[PDB]
Order: C-alpha cells, then structure tokens, then sequence
C-alpha cells in the first residue's frame, strides 16, 4: 500500500482503443517536472480556455484533432517556460537575463502600466484652464502642493518604459506560441494536403498569400518541433512534381540535403556579431515580423505605444489608457463580450434608425417643414427643414435623443389644417424611432448576455454530464457509486492522456512496448483511432466486471 | 446601535423599514436577484466612469466654449474649464439627463465644430445611455430569469430524481405510482434521519448486525450505506422483489 501511495501522483494510466478493437489499459511514468509545468496556472488557463471553446464551437469529429493541437501548442508553452524559468559573451548574458525577467513578470508588467496610467490621469484630473498665462490659453495643472507636475513628468516617462517593456515581454513570451501555431498549420497544409502543391490557395487566404515566402526560406521549420516536415513533402511530392519543382518551391537542393543526410561535418562560427549579422534569414524574418504585426495582441501593445508617445507630446493623450482595464479584468471582457455580441446587428440597426428617420425627414421637408422654426428670435428664422441636410441632421441627433418623439421639441400642432396628420407623424415616430428601435438595441444587448450565459451553462453542463474523451453518457459511469467521478479522474483524463505525449517524446524509440509504438506511428500518421469512442473497459469488461 | 441613535434623534429609527427585506421572503428574492451580478453592477458604474472621464477630457479639450451653463451674461458658469468639474458636471447630469448631454449643453448650431459637436452627443447619448443603463438593466432582468431557473431546476430535479439513489423517476413510473411510493416509503429522508436518532438512543449492545454495521461506518465516516445507483426494485426485480 505505501509504494502506491508514494507512486500515486508519478502513475498515469490511460484507456486505448488499440489492436482487434479493444479498449487496453497503459500505465506509464509521468515525470515531477512535467507534473509542476501542468500544474502551473498559465497551463491550467489555457487548458481551460481550450475545453470552453472546444464546446462552444462544437467541434464533434474534429474534437480530438483540436485536444491534440492543444497537446502541442501546450507542450511548446511549457518548453518556453522552461527556458524562462529562473565583453559580448558578458552582454549577451545580460541581455538574456533582462529578456527573461521580462517574459517571468510580462503580467506584473502589464498591471504596472495600468496602475501607471490611473496615477497619470489622476492627476490630469487636476488641470485646469487660465486665460492669463500660469485670446489664447494656458493649459496648467493647478495643484497648492505643487508636486504633481514633476510626478506627472516622471510616471508619464516610467509608463512609456514599462510599455516599452511590455512589447518586449509579449515578444519574448506570446510571439514563440503564435509562430509556432503557424508553423505547424502550415506543414499540415503543405504535406497532408498539399495545398502549394497540386494545388494553390486562393487569393481570399493572405494568411496563405503571404506563407507563400517561408516555402523556400532555409529557416522555415525553425521554432517547430519538426524539421524534416521539407523532406517528408519532398518525399511524397517528387514522384507528382519531378522532385526539381519541389526543391525550388520549397528551397532546397537535392544534392546537398543527400551529402548532409549521409554525412554532415560541424563548422565553427566566429564569436563576432557580424556572422550572426549576415547569417540572418531575411526573408523568414521577414515573414515573421509581418505575422507578428497582424497580430491582434501586438497591434494593441503597438497602438498602445503610439499612444503613448502621443502622451508625451500632450499629457491628456494618456487617458486612452483607461480603456485598458476591458482587456485587463476578465469581467468587463464578458460584458464587452456581450455588447460587442450581435454588433452588426447593432450597427446595422443604427443603420436602420439612419434610413427610417430619413423616411420622416422627407416627409417633414415636403410638408409639415412650417413647424419645424425652431427659432425665439422672430425677426430671424431658424428653419431647420429648410433643406435635407439640414432635416436629416436635425431629426436623426434631435429627435432620436429626445426622450419621447421629434413633437416634443416640434412646435405644437394646434388649430392647423394639418393638425391631425402632425399628430399620426409624432404618434408613429414616437412608436417607431423610440419605442421600437432603441428597445431592439436594448434587447440585443440583453439577449446577448443570456445568450453568453446560457453558453457558460451549457459548457458546464456538457463538462459535468459527459466525459471528454470516450463521451459515454453520465448515468452509465453513476451506476456505480462516483463512477463518473472516477472515469474522469483516473481512467480518462487530459492531464493523463498529455502526459502520455511527454513520456512518449521524452524516452526512446527502442525503449517503447508494442502499445507505445502503436500510439507513437498513430501519432505520427495523425491518424486518431487509438482515442477511445464510445466505447471504455467497463463496457469492454461488463460482462466480467472488469 | 440604530435604535440608541434613535433616541438620540428619532429620525435614526427611519433605518429600521429596511428591516422589511430581511423579514419578508419576496423581497429576499428580489433584493436577491438585485443583489446576484452585484460584482458587475458595481464594476459597469465603474466602466460608466471611465467612459464618462473619456468623454470628460475630450469636452475639455475642445467643445468646452459650450458648456456655459449660465443665464448671467456678465457673470458665466464654465463648468468645463477644469477637469474636475467638467467629470462632476458629465458624471451627474449627462449620466442622470434623459438622452445625451447635448439636451444639457448650448446648442452646437452655426459653428466649426457642429459635425463634431453632433457626434459627441451621438455617441454619449447612444453609449453612456442606451448601451449601458440598459446593461445595468438586463443584469438585474437576468438575474430574476437565472432565479427562476434555479428555482425550476431544483423542483424538476427533486420530482423527476430521488435524493438517496439517484435513479431516474421513469424506472419507478414503470409501476403505477412507482416514483411517489419510492420516495416515500423505501428512500425517505426524513427515514433516515429517524434512523440516525434510533441508533443514537438505543444502547449499543442491544444494535443488531445491520444496525451495528451503519452505525461503524457512521462513526467511521463511510458514507457507504448510503444506496447509489442501485435500489431494492433492481436488486431484486427479476424476482419482482
Ligand atoms: C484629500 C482627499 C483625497 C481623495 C481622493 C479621491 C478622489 C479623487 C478626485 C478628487 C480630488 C481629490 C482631492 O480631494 O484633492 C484635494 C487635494 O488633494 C490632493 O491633491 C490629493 C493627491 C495628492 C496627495 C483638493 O481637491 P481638488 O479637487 O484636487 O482641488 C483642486 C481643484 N482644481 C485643481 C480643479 C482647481
Ligand atoms: C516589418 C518588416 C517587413 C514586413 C512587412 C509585412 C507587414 C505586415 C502585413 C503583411 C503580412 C501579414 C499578412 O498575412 O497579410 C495581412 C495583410 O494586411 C494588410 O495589408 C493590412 C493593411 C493580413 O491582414 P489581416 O487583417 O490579418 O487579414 C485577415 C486575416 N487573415 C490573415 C487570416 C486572412
Ligand atoms: C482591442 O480592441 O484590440 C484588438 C486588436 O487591436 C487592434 O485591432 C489594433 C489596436 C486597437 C486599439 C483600440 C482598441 C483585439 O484585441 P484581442 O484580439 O482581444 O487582443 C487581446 C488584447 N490584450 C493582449 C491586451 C489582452
Ligand atoms: C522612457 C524614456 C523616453 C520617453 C519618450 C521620449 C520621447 C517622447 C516623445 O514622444 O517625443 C516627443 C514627440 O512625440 C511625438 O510626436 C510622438 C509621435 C509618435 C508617433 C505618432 C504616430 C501617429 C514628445 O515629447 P516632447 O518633445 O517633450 O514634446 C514636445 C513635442 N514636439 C517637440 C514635437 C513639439
Ligand atoms: C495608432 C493610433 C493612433 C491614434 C492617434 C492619432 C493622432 C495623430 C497625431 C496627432 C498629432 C497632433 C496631436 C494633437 O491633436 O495635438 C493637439 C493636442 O491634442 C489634443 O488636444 C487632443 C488630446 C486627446 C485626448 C484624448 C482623446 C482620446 C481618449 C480616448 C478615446 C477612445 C494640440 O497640440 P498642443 O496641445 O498645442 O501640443 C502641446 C505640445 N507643444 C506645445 C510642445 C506642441
Ligand atoms: C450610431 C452609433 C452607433 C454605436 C453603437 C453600436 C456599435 C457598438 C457595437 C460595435 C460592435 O459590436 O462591433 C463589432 C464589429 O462590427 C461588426 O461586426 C459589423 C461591421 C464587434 O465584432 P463582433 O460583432 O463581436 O464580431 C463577432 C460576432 N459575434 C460575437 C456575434 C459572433
Ligand atoms: C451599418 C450601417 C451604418 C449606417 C450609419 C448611418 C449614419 C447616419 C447618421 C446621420 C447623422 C446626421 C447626418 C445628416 C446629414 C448631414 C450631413 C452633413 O454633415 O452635412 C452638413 C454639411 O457638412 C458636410 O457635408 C460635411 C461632410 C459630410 C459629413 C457626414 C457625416 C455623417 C455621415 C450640413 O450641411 P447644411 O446644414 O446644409 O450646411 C451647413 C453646414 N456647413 C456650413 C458646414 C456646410
Ligand atoms: C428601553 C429603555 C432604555 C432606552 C434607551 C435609554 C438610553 C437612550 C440613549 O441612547 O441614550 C442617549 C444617548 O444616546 C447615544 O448617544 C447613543 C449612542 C450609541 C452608540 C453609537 C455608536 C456610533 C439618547 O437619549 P437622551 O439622553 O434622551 O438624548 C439626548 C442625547 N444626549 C444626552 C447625548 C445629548
Ligand atoms: C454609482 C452607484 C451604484 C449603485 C448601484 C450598484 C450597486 C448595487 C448592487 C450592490 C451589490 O449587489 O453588492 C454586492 C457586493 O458587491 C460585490 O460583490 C462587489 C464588491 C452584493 O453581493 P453579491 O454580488 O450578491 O455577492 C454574491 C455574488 N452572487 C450572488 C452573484 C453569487
Ligand atoms: C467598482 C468600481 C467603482 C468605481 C466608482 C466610480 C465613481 C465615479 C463617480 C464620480 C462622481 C463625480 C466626481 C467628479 C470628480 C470631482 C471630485 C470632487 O469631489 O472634487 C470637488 C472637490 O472636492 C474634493 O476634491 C473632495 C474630496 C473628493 C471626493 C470625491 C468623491 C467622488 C469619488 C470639485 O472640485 P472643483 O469643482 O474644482 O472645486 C469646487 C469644490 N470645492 C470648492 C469644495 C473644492
Ligand atoms: N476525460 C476527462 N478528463 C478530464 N476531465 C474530464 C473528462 N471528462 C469530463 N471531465 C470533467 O472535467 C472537469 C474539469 O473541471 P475541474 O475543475 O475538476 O478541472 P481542473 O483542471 O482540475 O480545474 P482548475 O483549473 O480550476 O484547477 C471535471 O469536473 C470532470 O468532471
Ligand atoms: N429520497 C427522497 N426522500 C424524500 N423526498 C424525496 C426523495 N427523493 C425525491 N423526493 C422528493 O422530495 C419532494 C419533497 O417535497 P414535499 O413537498 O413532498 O416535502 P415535505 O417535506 O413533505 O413538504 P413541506 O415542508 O411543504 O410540508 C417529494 O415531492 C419527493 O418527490
Ligand atoms: C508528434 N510530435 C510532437 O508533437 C512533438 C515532438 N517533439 C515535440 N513535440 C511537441 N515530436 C518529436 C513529435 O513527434
Ligand atoms: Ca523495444
Ligand atoms: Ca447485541
Ligand atoms: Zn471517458
Ligand atoms: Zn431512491
């Protein structure tokens, strides 16, 4: 009992659906380190994320392709964490540890700028405005202490330095994962599709458009765990493309991938910068520096230091940054979430409002235009019907913001020949500008909250009543006392079935058993039949009991 | 501490109506759904700050000239040439105005900036106002709609599942009133409450085996006599039990 019970947490076992069809159990190692990086929290957020978009995206027959690209991109995750974690050779280790501090404490970082910029703001709260000096005026920060304008010069030069450290952060830690993500689709796209060969992405795809450079670029498998992806297209291309167009497209040379892959000597590179300086890949650069650029996180994290430079030049360009605090805490993401939810709809709709009140503002101007004076002085009319220009932006600012119909702050349609037809205008542009629109808007707004509920529901829901893997129904697995409870924990489990991926990797080929190497050439073919489906060892044993 | 404020000064005992909303039960519930999403109540007045602030230094920069607010010619009320009035100023009034804060501020009619004086109101009417009171307002709807759900689910589940075993209610309803007979007579909790206060009273050399066996694991804290997934009916059901 006490060398289980020391072996407990280092034990995995797992359920495959393996030879002849039949579920089988493996047991297998799975390392304190490996354990410690799963267990980090990063890890458990991202494991998070990806069983929430996983469900809510509904992916059925593609849910296990997607939990083994989560297996991989979190493998990679925890390698760069790993390399995170904790003269020219002196500069380059400075400069190594200063990246390192910067990609341990990238989220410190961030709430640092936040804070930074609610201190700026705060005192921008205290600007104040003078004719005479502290026709044109002054902008001065009016304070009786007089210490907040040398604090608002050093926390404006501290906030553009924090942000500076934060692009270098999010370079350092984000940027590995994203190429990554792209490398790999990349090499799934060019050798279990073919998509450059005996085919071509369309001109809708830039993504595809513009990996049209990294095919013949040397660096092209670099940070991705495979590097002979080139040959292996190579390898099933040749006999369709003559082998002489795939080493073009691709960028290699068939003689000397041969007089390398037979026998390859090591050269020594000279500790200068300059071979490093002419021994960069321009074109890979290239391509990495324009998919880092669209990307979404780095183009806020760019935006965020022009704003910035834009606060040096004027102080009240920092209040931009309060919109931070959206992307900071995860509770206005949900709220803005939802409002951002059903957007064409609410733009749209605007839209909507746009033409409806360009429907009356016509109507006014043909007649009914007598009303709108909108003028006290009565030597000086103020028509605002006058014209279309002028109707429509008097309708669609006035009466829509007014609260009730344009007839509010219309002259009042009494004794007039058309005093009934004023009064079907007002009543329907009340029922329908207002009443109805601007319900739609709210209504949106609102069902797009129960919606995201629902979904948070309904993926705790799928989560609690179904398992992951082998998705058996929940009652089956309760007939037995915490039978779900157990199959979820121990039988089939994601950290399990992971970590399985890591000992695979990790040992040796030699060393694997006749169940690992099956797995193993299952997953190289990305062939995922040994993932069990309906189908577990209580039911393959419920005969026997198991 | 209410009460001797009280007789400090009667006005004090005004604090006790509250006590309504603990006493009576509907207004624990709707005090509850008021209260439910109060985290994001609380924290989407914060971002009606932050939106307000924005629109603040914006007016402040420029479009100031037209927050005059004064009837005085000779003597003008500029509530917008400093920050913290012009924040007080937007925050209380154009938050608290029936529509944007152009209703409030001097008609932009005839000037440079009228487009963007136009847009100004436009956006804080259609977001200060229609996007966010009405965020306010659909958290606490669907707080009294996630309620009710609550409600709901704990009556369906108490009906359709039994609390000790957990079979589904179909099973028993196979016999003419198999659920309301099982949940009543074999599983009951008020049965094994009674249970527990039988063992605790008698005298332990007078337990019989059965008795002796849940009350070890009641001492033990293994809830394993408790049946799940399995009742007396399916133990038995090919002899009809
Ligand atoms: C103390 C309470 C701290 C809580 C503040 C919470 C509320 C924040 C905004 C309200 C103003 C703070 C305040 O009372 O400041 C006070 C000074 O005190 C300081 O200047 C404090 C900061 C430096 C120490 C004075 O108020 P003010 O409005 O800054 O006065 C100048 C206005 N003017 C520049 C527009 C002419
Ligand atoms: C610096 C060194 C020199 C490098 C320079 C490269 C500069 C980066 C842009 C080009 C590379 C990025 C790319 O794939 O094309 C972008 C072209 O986007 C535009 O042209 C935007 C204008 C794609 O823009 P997107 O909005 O991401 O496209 C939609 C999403 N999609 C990619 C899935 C289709
Ligand atoms: C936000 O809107 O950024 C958009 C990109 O960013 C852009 O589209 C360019 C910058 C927009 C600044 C205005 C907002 C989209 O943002 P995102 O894809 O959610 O990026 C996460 C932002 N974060 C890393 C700060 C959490
Ligand atoms: C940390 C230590 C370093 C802190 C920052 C130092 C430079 C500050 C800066 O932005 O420069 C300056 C230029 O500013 C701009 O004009 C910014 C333009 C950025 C790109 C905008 C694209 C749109 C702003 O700072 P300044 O010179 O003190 O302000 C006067 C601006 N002037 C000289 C342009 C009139
Ligand atoms: C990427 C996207 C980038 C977008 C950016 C694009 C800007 C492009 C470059 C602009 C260059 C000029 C800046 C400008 O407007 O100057 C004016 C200042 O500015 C103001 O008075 C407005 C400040 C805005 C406050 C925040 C609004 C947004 C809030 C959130 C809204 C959500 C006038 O200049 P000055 O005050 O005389 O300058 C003083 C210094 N000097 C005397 C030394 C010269
Ligand atoms: C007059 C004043 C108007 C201002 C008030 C209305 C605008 C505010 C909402 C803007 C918005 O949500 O933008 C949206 C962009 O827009 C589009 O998707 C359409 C282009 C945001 O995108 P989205 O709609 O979240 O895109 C995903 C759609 N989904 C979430 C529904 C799956
Ligand atoms: C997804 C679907 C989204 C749909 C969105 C729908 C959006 C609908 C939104 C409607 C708001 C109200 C607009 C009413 C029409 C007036 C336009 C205007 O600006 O004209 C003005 C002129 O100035 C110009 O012509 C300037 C250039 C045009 C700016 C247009 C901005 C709005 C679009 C007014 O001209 P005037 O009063 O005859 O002359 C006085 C002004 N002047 C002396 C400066 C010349
Ligand atoms: C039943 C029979 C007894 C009834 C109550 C008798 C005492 C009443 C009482 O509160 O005392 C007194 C003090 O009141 C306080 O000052 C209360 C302070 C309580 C703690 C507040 C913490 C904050 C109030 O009653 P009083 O003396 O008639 O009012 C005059 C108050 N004065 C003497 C302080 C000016
Ligand atoms: C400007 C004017 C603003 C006044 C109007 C808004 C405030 C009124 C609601 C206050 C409120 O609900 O307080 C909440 C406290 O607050 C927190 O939980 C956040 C701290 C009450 O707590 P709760 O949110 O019920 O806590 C449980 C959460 N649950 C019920 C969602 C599980
Ligand atoms: C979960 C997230 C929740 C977020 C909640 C967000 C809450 C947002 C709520 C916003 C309401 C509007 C506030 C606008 C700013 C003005 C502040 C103020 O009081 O200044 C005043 C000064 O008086 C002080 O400085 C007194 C101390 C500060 C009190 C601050 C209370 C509000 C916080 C005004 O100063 P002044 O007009 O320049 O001078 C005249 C007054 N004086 C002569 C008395 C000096
Ligand atoms: N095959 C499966 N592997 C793992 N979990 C499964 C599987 N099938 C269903 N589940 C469910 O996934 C849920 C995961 O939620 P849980 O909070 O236990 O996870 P966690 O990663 O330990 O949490 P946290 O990140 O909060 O520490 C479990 O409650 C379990 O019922
Ligand atoms: N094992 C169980 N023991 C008791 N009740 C159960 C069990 N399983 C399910 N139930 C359900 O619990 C419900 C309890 O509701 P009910 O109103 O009958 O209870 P009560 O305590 O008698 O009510 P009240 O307090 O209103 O007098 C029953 O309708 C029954 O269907
Ligand atoms: C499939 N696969 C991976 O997914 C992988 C790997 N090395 C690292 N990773 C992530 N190897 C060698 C591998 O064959
Ligand atoms: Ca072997
Ligand atoms: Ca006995
Ligand atoms: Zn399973
Ligand atoms: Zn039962």
């Amino acid at each position: 009992e006490s060398i289980l019970e020391y072996f407990r947490p280092y034990l995995g076992r797992i359920e495959i659906m393996g030879a002849s069809r039949r579920i089988e159990r493996i047991y297998f190692e799975i390392s304190e380190t490996n354990r410690a990086q799963w267990e980090m929290p990063q890890v458990k957020e991202s494991k998070r994320q990806f069983i929430f978009d996983v469900v809510n995206e509904g992916g059925e027959a593609e849910k296990m392709e997607l939990f083994v690209s989560f297996c991989e991109d979190t493998i990679f995750e925890m390698q760069i964490a790993a390399q995170i974690s904790e003269f020219w050779g002196e500069l380059e280790v400075q400069r190594v540890k200063f990246l390192n501090y910067l990609s341990r404490n990238f989220y410190t970082l961030r709430f640092l700028a936040l804070f930074l910029a609610f201190a700026i703001n705060f005192i921008l709260l205290f600007y104040k405005v003078s004719d005479s000096p502290p026709n044109m005026v002054y902008y001065f920060l009016e304070e009786s202490t007089g210490y907040m304008e040398p604090a608002l010069w050093c926390l404006s030069l501290l906030h553009t330095l924090v942000a500076f450290l934060c692009i270098i952060g999010y370079n350092c830690l984000k940027v590995p994962l994203v190429i990554f993500k792209r490398e790999k689709e990349l090499a799934r796209k060019l050798e279990f599709d073919g998509l450059y060969i005996t085919e071509q992405p369309g001109d809708d795809d830039v993504k595809g458009q513009w990996d049209r450079l990294v095919l013949n670029t040397p660096s092209f498998p670099s940070n991705y765990w495979d590097k002979f992806v080139k040959r292996k297209v190579l390898d099933k291309h040749g006999d369709i493309f003559g082998r002489e167009r795939i080493a073009e497209l691709l960028g290699m040379d068939l003689a000397s991938l041969e007089i390398t892959a037979h026998n390859e000597r090591k050269p020594d590179p000279p500790p200068g910068l300059l071979t490093w300086l002419m021994s960069i890949d321009v074109k890979y650069q290239i391509w990495k520096f324009g998919v880092i650029f669209t990307d979404n996180s780095f183009l806020y994290l760019g935006w965020y230091m022009v704003m910035s430079l834009l606060g040096h030049y004027n102080n009240f360009f920092f209040a931009a940054h309060l919109l931070d605090i959206a992307m900071g805490v995860k509770t206005l993401r949900t709220i803005l979430s939802s409002v951002t939810h059903n957007g064409k709809q609410l733009v749209m709709t605007v839209g909507l409002l746009a033409v409806v009140v360009y429907l009356y503002t016509v109507v006014a101007f043909n007649f009914f235009r007598k009303f709108y004076n909108k003028s006290e002085d009565e030597d000086e009319p103020d028509m605002k019907c006058d014209d279309m220009m002028t109707c429509y932006l008097f309708h669609m600012y006035v009466g829509v913001r007014a609260g009730g119909g344009i007839g509010d702050e219309i002259e009042d349609p009494a004794g007039d020949e058309y005093e009934l037809y004023r009064v079907v205008f007002d009543i329907t542009f009340f029922f329908f500008v207002i009443v109805i629109l601007l319900a739609i808007i709210q209504g949106l707004i609102i069902d797009a909250f129960g919606e995201l509920r629902d979904q948070q529901e309904q993926v705790k829901e799928d989560m609690e009543t179904k398992c992951f893997i082998c998705g058996i129904g929940s009652d089956y697995f309760d007939t037995t006392p915490h039978g779900f409870e157990t199959h979820t924990l121990e039988e089939h489990n994601l950290a399990n079935y992971m970590f399985f991926l890591m000992y695979l990797i990790n040992k040796d080929e030699t060393e694997h058993t006749g169940q690992e190497s099956y797995v193993w050439k299952m997953y190289q073919e990305r062939c995922w039949d040994f993932f069990p489906a309906g189908d577990c060892f209580r039911k393959q044993y419920e005969d026997q009991l198991s």
